């Protein structure tokens, strides 16, 4: 009756609409391109194993996007980018 | 000058283009990018050609992440058609290299 | 916030404005699900979407909506035996 | 019943999905990953693919105007309106 809308699970659940620049919809839209709203008739909740994993891949496609702007203006600014902080261990 | 496309990094790199022995992944490199990104990236585009092991381990990572959240998707939407509720999944294990 | 002016964040415009958050799926997350780009109020870019770039991102979710609703009724046809029929596209605005 | 478009499920106006390249189009727009021997059908009709045609270029506009908008504190060159893309002709 109560599971994690992702893996399925029963344990250690939280809503996903429960309360960072984008909301954990965003994320989930962003990495799977699954649509989630309160009230669309399919699981509200979430496991932490999944939210925390929703949220690293969201942090990389954030690292992947800065990466992509800095090399891109590099011939404008002339400042070679610097490495950045790759996400850790979820 | 030679550095991973998605973390500046000059460490550990391969080509994006060439098939990674290393890392047993579960789809080609740039459908990965392109999921997470938006990027689509090729052979020319005047981008850094390489990636590093971690970058490649994430981008796999987060697909079968992607994999499961959809094979959770089907099993819910088709409960109402025979009322089996679906038992938890199998979980992907984080991709590990070599 | 010298990106923030009186623009359509997406093709430029600076006619038939309005808020991209003014009050199903939103349009952040509409936004998110076309292009990929991460809106939210007070983010430095242009707040605001001409009502045609609004228009076509409602468009361009139907259409998704709609691929999504033929692969559903597509992987149900092995369990229920029946085929589906023929759905409604949406039309360019 | 047999050959049908694999995302409006016409029977009418069909051509194969395989032979940007349609299938980059469709996960682009969609997050859809298509291969030939998938299960599904590997039809598309002609309104489908000039629908994923349109909505690629209206995503390829979103991002030129982000770039176009992120370079002007770098150079000062304001940019002007953007042509949006038109619905292909068939
Ligand atoms: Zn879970
Ligand atoms: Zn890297
Ligand atoms: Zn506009
Ligand atoms: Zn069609």
């Amino acid at each position: 009756k109560r599971v994690c809308r992702f893996c399925l699970t029963e344990q250690k659940l939280a809503s996903i609409f429960e309360e960072t620049t984008a909301n954990l919809p965003l994320q989930i839209m962003a990495i799977t391109a699954i649509e989630v709203y309160a009230g669309d008739g399919m699981p509200g909740h979430i496991c932490l194993e999944c939210r925390l994993l929703f949220e690293h891949c969201y942090r990389f496609k954030q690292m992947c996007k800065r990466a992509e702007t800095l090399l891109r203006q590099y011939p404008l600014t002339g400042n070679w980018p610097s490495p950045l902080e790759k996400p850790r261990a979820p």
